[PDB]
């Protein structure tokens, strides 16, 4: 299903949507883009809107 990721950071906002079997295989995609942008936070999951989000 679709799942969100909620950028909160200091020099990026803004929301990013994927297309992943499970909330795990999600995670692994974002961790990775965060690690690609540069972005270290605090983050969260919430299962009803499928959204995880990262916070600088």
């Amino acid at each position: 299903m679709q799942f969100k990721l909620i950028i909160n950071g200091k020099t990026l906002k803004g929301e990013i949507t994927i297309e992943a079997v499970d909330a795990a295989e999600a995670e692994k995609f974002f961790k990775q883009y965060a690690n690609d942008n540069g972005i270290d936070g605090e983050w969260t999951y919430d299962d009803a809107t499928k959204t995880f989000t990262v916070t600088e």
